[PDB]
């Protein structure tokens, strides 16, 4: 209702839409998670994007890893930190100890740990601080009520200096307490929790903001993925659309099908073909993709239950010759496998290939193959993400389901009808959005040229 | 995006496809698991394959087992370690204690344990170190925050020496914490966890890489099996195929069936026969196998619900004489039992027999017998593995199911039809991939010669 | 692939098929289980069968029971130990303490416990050692990391002496850790765990080998039963068969059933009669059993729902006179009750009666009565065990099920058909294996003589 707390953009893909503008300026943040969960590179990316984009130097405090290993690990993501250290922008502070030697109590914060930090801040004019593994200095005393004053004096002193801070903490369990001692969540103003939960012999990374005092955020768990470019969080939200085309109807391979359905599929719409097995869905996918090369357009076919070479053989059996249209770079075949990764990584692969090839038509074969063994919520998230990315990029998408409906625009239903001791077939344009769709039920046969929709069942 | 961390191949079957090229060079690795889980021989195999293939000497540090027992245990797998000790390649270091004597604090790392290791490394020019049961030296003090500095100084010193290291740690629970003290996962760069989980009065071994800092890997649990040659992990992934045959259609036993189905089964395809009990599925399996001897080819029949001798009796009742074609080594019968082992063991037996006999036809009788009592995910993994190995080796496979479909290529349906107070039968080629398949529904009878597909039900 | 570890046969019924030849020679073995689970008599039987069969003397170390009580407890199983002590074969060593007195630390191993053991081994030339309740000497100090070196020096010293050793350990929980302190499973080479799990107000004993270093075994839980002769484990595995009979077809009580079904039931086959209640299944069982006395053969009827006297009354109502054929010792009736014991106890009773009477025909009435309230897996094991023992002994078996099928050879289906306001019946030989089986559906009535298969339903 009035003035709010100013925030700082982290430039991590997807985090700034979750926290409503970034992290608050001048306050600490706790990033706690179990082992192997992705919390060391969060601070690395938070420093790197701040240096590169807005030209803000930052410091990095280490407790377990030497700086050379940090630079070597960050070298795999593409970005180089040794050059930025040479330029005097970034300063890796070392507080990890010697492999041999003695100790007394393990030092103290205002002894040297905050003094060297403050000297480096006033020397490099840093704006962002990333203290990593604060649990590595409190470990020497199992004194759960004594670490409160240590964390409190650290957070208060860093607030007095006036720099944005990210702290990192370890867990033991996945859905238990937020940290080890059950103290740090009641001290830090901002809490971010990372999970790596194992269910059904598969892992799944999620991110969650627990509290930001004095401002608003999004509540719940949001999935992410560590890739070659770093952490990639997936948010939600519908931007502006240009859906009002209504006259840029495109063909659907079969001209007899386009006699039905009002004159062709809309350019920005989701088409669903459904039916039992062996009924002719891959034939419709093949027609839909192979029609695109006649207008000199690009198209991608994601196959999830066929072995490419088999697709080429069946296509040449129908008279298609995907190899020729693959030579001219008008068709791409991915030929993946459903259990090779999770639905999250599959969605990332789909988005990367769509961005790489820039097509005009997308055909995902057998969504029902991606729905075997996974949970219902994850599959629903995958379907919504794929459909939203397809409709936002103005791409005609065709999906195949083996026997969602409130999301798709057109539905073609295929089936078997037993006639006189023989198994025939039938086709039916079940629904459309904004067109007349030929309410008859006609039969068809898969000949040696393709589908041939015959007269009705009267 | 840039230069990555160089890796070292362990030559374990299936591990190099999971970790994307092996283990990182010059960094430690934690292999933690419960009792009896296969973590001692992981290090033995990691040393042995490194010596044999690439000629890299290595050292083995012991804490509980005397070297003679290690050599005697490794002798059962076929490989001999005493000769390699004589050649001066491998050096079993002993740090296990005397059965009688005294102690002070149990020694220390830089006292003698790292000094003898470093002396042996500089003496034998070793490249691979396998410290086994590091928990056997930290046990004397229940000081969970004090073992952190010990493990850290060990890992850092071994990194300074610059050798690839594999450490071994014990657990108490299966799905609880990664190790005993909840510390070692936050110290070591690489974590590998082995499980031996008991569910439904059956055991199942799985392997999982939890984190590799600075590189990529596969996430989740992957099953393995300890055999006469060592650990045999089962990866995933489809290599190059030669599916584009389309012309090397083979017969299907019954020439009347080959009048249907377009002219025979394809050479590289999966055939599924389905129906209720008593409808004649083993008859089709018998015809399919006994056709192969007419062209002087090899064929295997995996029986899972019949007692060999009963198969012989029923075959002689149909006129097959399996002894004659078994005497010429053109037919092999396995005669196994479903609850005698798990699905991974069954798949390993199938693969070993296929590799041993080099056949052209595989007939697995009653997949529905293997699916009783097991979980759904394990059965799906078994089906995909068997089908992938069959289609990779260019082998015609016939599977029997008693009343999957998206993986098979042809489907034959059998059923009962009650006509005029009598129970008849019928046949129906339900689907095919890349052929015309005679959409009629005809009856057949199991006479004293075999099946006789009669006219239609009009 | 090469030379393996030599093993020693324990001669316990069923254990030598699980561990592939017995226990390894010269190494310890941990037998841990909760209270009342059957681990004291395991060592007693391991010593006794070694003395009796292979003429190997042994020693028995006691910690809580005086030797006189051990002899008195072993006297109930039939075997006598006092005679073997007199002959100088068995030596029951005593280490249990005095009911009154003092102590210092509770002694020590190399003080007297291993020295008296070694003296007895060198005196009696013993080969087998059975130390019982090793937890009774480490109990005085709750020092879970200090018992490790004690167990280690005990196992190493016993290996140096060179005798096969069986140790016994206690638990508190059923599916928790293997022992009390979570140490002994990481020390001993061989681990055997006994369970006595309570589920559904019933107990069930199982056995499991967890690890044998350097050799192979069976993985999972295997049920056993303590009887008058000792522990009796139930393994799996199909030996040689003589199923190729095909010409010894026996009659089926009703001759009108025998012009159907090809000429009679096969002599070594499993017959299943199924249908609703009140349909006439016990009549078929009665005919099947009472046919056997006409050829002067033996037959057993296991009744599980009816009540002896009632069977006699209904048989005399049908004209059977079971008392006369019982007087000549050609018929035996068991007259048990389903909830009187567990499925393993029922299977053991069935096997004992079959071995005792040496019959030619078994009729188990109402398998569906044994399947009420039990789990699915245990019932499946019961069915497979009964069928395998019946087919291995060359015994014709008839089973009754009230409305499996992939294991039985013939199926007779019985039902109700409502005709014109009256409830009739029908019969149908649903399936056979290796014979022609009269595919019609005929009716029958239960008259005052027996069944009368009438004409068909056309
Ligand atoms: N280039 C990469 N591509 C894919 N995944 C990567 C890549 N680099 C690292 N990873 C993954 O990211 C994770 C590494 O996380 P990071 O080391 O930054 O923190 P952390 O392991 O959670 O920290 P800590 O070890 O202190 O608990 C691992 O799961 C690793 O497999
Ligand atoms: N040359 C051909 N002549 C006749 N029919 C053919 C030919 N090639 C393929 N078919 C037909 O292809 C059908 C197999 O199904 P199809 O490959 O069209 O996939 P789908 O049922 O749409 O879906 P899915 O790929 O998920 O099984 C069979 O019914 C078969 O008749
Ligand atoms: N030749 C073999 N064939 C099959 N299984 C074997 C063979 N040799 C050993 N095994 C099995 O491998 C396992 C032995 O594992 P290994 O001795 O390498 O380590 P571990 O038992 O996990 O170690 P620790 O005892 O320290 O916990 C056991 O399950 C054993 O039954
Ligand atoms: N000599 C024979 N004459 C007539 N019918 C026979 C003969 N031998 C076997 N049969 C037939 O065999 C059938 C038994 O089924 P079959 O052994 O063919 O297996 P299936 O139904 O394909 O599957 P399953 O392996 O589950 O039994 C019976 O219906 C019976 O009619
Ligand atoms: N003759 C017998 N018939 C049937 N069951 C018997 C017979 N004798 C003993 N049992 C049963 O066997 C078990 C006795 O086991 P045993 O005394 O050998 O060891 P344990 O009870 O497991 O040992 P501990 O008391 O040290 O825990 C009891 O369940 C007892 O009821
Ligand atoms: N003397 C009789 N006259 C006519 N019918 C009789 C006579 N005795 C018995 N029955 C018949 O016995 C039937 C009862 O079923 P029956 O005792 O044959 O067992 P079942 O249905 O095969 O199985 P279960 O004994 O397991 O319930 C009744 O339908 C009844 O008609
Ligand atoms: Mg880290
Ligand atoms: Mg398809
Ligand atoms: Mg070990
Ligand atoms: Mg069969
Ligand atoms: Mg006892
Ligand atoms: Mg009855």
């Amino acid at each position: 209702e009035h003035q709010a707390i100013a925030k700082m953009r982290t430039m991590i893909e997807g985090f700034d839409d979750i926290s409503h503008g970034g992290l608050p300026i001048g306050r600490s943040t706790l990033v706690s998670g179990t082992s192997g969960t992705g919390k060391t590179l969060f601070s690395i990316q938070f420093l790197y994007n701040g240096i590169i984009e807005f030209d803000e130097p930052g410091v990095f405090v280490t407790f377990e890893e030497t700086p050379q290993d940090i630079i070597k690990n960050a070298r795999s993501f593409g970005w180089d930190l040794a050059k930025l250290v040479d330029e005097g922008k970034l300063f890796i502070l070392d507080a990890s100890p010697d492999p041999e030697g003695q100790e007394v109590v393990g030092g103290f914060d205002l002894s040297a740990l905050i003094e060297r930090i403050n000297y480096a801040i006033q020397k490099y004019r840093a704006r962002r601080v990333s203290i990593d593994s604060v649990t590595s200095v409190f470990q020497q005393y199992d004194a759960s009520s004594v670490v409160r004053r240590e964390l409190f004096r650290l957070v208060a002193r860093l607030k007095q200096i006036g720099a944005t801070t990210v702290m990192t903490t370890e867990r033991i369990e996945e859905y238990g307490p937020i940290a080890r001692y059950g103290v740090e969540e009641f001290v830090s103003d901002n809490v971010v929790i990372l999970r790596n939960v194992l269910e059904g012999e598969r892992r799944r990374r999620t991110l969650e903001i627990l509290k930001l005092r004095g401002t608003s955020h999004m509540k719940g768990e949001y999935p992410f993925t560590i890739t070659d470019h770093g952490i990639n969080i997936f948010p939600l939200g519908a931007m502006r659309l240009t859906q009002r085309s209504s006259n840029v109807r495109v063909s659907s391979g079969v001209v007899r099908l386009d006699e039905m359905c009002g004159g062709g599929f809309f350019k920005d719409s989701i088409i669903l073909a459904t039916g039992a097995t062996g009924t002719g869905k891959t034939l419709l996918v093949s027609r839909f993709v192979e029609n695109a090369c006649a207008n000199k357009e690009r198209a991608i076919l994601f196959a999830y239950e066929e072995s490419r070479a088999q697709l080429l053989r069946n296509a040449y059996s129908w008279g298609m010759d995907f190899e020729e249209m693959e030579r001219q770079n008008l068709l791409k075949i991915v030929c993946a496998y459903p259990e090779s990764a999770g639905l999250e990584d599959h969605l990332q692969i789909i988005k990367s290939e769509i961005n790489d090839f820039k097509p005009a038509r997308i055909a995902i074969d057998s969504l029902s193959a991606l729905a075997r063994g996974v949970s219902n919520n994850a599959f629903r998230q995958f379907v919504i993400g794929v459909t939203g990315y397809a409709k936002q990029e103005e791409i005609t998408g065709l999906f195949t389901n083996t026997s969602i409906a409130a999301i798709t625009d057109t539905i073609i239903l295929l089936q078997y009808v037993e006639i006189r001791g023989e198994m025939s077939r039938a086709i039916n344009v079940f629904k459309m959005r904004g067109s007349w769709h030929d309410k008859a039920i006609r039969e068809f046969m898969i000949s040696d040229k393709g589908p041939d929709i015959k007269d009705s069942f009267r």
